[PDB]
């Protein structure tokens, strides 16, 4: 029913440049240019939209809604790092501060009467690291139950081991279903 | 529920220009210009639209459908000369 996509804006991202000689017959090297942010540089920005492809038609406009990160993340540079569809009316977005020692999972519900995707502090779950970064490379993906009322996801436990915790979609405490020094 | 509206494009309509002198204190006269189509001239074009106000929200696009006229009319230059709502789901 819906098609979600992310928009990336690299307007202010510095360009890295290098020569590409190509085939011998090419008389002048071409210069490759890629918006590529290096450490501390200006980063691309992102936007997330949910298109309601049901309205799509030649002489009709695109009906879409923009889901923005939760305040705790909006305050500064962030990255959208995960998108998981829970149900036709529930989508989970996982953001993280440019710092990467703080991420949040925002679970949004579709409002049939207004067409927008609503968020709430009940459905927001924080994950962090005080000794490093979240996830092994990126924060782990949540895994929803078929009704999307709870989900399973990997996080570090009190002992510093990545195990499966169980989260109630609208409750902040989780329970570990695995444990051990592995 | 809905908010129908027409959009008018005068882009290719010539301009009638005349002087407006205004109050005595106005040192130079002001040139008034109106996109005014005189006989046989390029007329402004029109687009009709119905907007579903229910999905109106700052972080949301506008939901609107453009109602084009029947082909017998779409064929060439035309005018929209009437808009009558019958029911909430019929215009
Ligand atoms: C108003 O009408 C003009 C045409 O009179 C539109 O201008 C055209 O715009 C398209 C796409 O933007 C171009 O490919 C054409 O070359 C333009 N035509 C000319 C001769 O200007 C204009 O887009 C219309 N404005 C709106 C918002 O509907
Ligand atoms: C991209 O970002 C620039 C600011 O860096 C802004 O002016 C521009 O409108 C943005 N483009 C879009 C289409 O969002
Ligand atoms: C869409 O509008 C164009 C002209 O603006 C017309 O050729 C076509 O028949 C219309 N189709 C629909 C969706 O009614
Ligand atoms: C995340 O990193 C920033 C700067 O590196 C630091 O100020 C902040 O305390 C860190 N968060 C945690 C939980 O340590
Ligand atoms: C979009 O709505 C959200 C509500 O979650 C709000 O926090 C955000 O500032 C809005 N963005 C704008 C100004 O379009």
């Amino acid at each position: 029913t819906f098609l979600a996509y992310a928009q990336f804006n690299d307007t202010e991202v510095p360009l890295i440049e290098y020569s590409f000689y190509s085939d011998e017959s090419l008389q002048y090297p071409k210069t490759v240019r890629i918006p590529y942010p290096k450490a501390g540089a200006e980063n691309p920005t992102v936007k997330f939209f949910v298109v309601d492809t049901r309205t799509l038609s030649p002489n009709a406009s695109v009906t879409s809604y923009q889901i923005v990160p939760p305040a705790s993340v909006l305050i500064g540079d962030h990255y959208l790092c995960g998108v998981t569809w829970v149900t036709e009316e529930r989508i989970s977005l996982q953001w993280i501060r440019r710092a990467q020692n703080y991420s949040i999972i925002d679970i949004c519900d579709y409002d049939e009467s207004t067409g927008r995707w609503i968020s709430s502090v009940a459905r927001q779950h924080i994950e962090i690291s005080t000794t490093g970064w979240v996830g092994r490379f990126r924060p782990a993906e949540p895994h929803f139950t078929s009704d999307g009322n709870s989900f399973y996801k990997i996080i570090s436990n009190e002992e510093g081991y990545k195990h499966i915790c169980h989260f109630q979609t609208d409750k902040s405490n989780c329970t570990f279903i695995t444990k051990g020094a592995w």
